[PDB]
């Protein structure tokens, strides 16, 4: 992960950082079982819940933190771990982990003209990814 690939991955990102409810929604709709973990949304319908300020809230934290992310590379260690910490306890698994990247992806291709920036964004992703399944 070089500086070439981390200024296009980030020039990517900066097209679609203000729709965080869009991507959020992406990452539930690949895997509904995500969003069962929340006690604000289980049980809706996702669809129907996708327009409301409860929704629009926690898109901005998490989407927020990964913005963050983005922001650092590649100096991105303390706050995986920052992460882990968190979400480690919920019990988490790989396949949500897995479905969570499919469903950004899914969002960033259907959004944006993706082609360019693919191979730094797979960069990118299995470096986060890559940190976060040896640490839990
Ligand atoms: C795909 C598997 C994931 C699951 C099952 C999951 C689950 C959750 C749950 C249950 C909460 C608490 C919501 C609340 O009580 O209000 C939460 C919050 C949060 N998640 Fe995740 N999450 C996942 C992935 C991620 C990823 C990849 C990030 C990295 C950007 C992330 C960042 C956050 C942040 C920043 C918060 C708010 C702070 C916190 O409560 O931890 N989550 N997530
Ligand atoms: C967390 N989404």
């Amino acid at each position: 992960l070089s500086a070439d690939q981390i200024s296009t991955v980030q020039a990517s990102f900066d097209k679609v950082k203000g729709d965080p409810v869009g991507i959020l929604y992406a990452v539930f709709k690949a895997d509904p079982s995500i969003m069962a973990k929340f006690t604000q949304f289980a049980g809706k319908d996702l669809e129907s819940i996708k327009g409301t300020a409860p929704f629009e809230t926690h898109a901005n934290r998490i989407v927020g933190f990964f913005s963050k992310i983005i922001g650092e590379l590649p100096n991105i260690e303390a706050d995986v771990n920052t992460f882990v910490a968190s979400h480690k306890p919920r019990g988490v698994t790989h396949d949500q982990l897995n479905n969570f990247r499919a469903g950004f992806v899914s969002y960033m291709k259907a959004h944006t003209d993706f082609a360019g920036a693919e191979a730094a964004w797979g960069a990118t992703l299995d470096t986060f990814f890559g940190m976060i399944f040896s640490k839990m």
